[PDB]
């Protein structure tokens, strides 16, 4: 479900390390597309 | 570009901590669609 899986990728995305470029950037794109609906 | 994107894929998919299971589901899902074309 959106509404609790928008702050795990929160809590993922604010936690991984940002040598990760990619999963960061998936991480930060998937929080766009909840957060914009 | 899709050719060297995806060992980039890979690389951060197989490094990342399991702990990030949408991190790492993510990272998973991207692979697929570049492995699949």
């Amino acid at each position: 479900p959106e509404n609790k899986y928008l702050p795990e990728l929160m809590a993922e995305k604010d936690s991984l390390d940002p040598s990760f470029t990619h999963a960061m950037q998936l991480l930060t794109a998937e929080i766009e597309k909840i957060q914009k609906g």
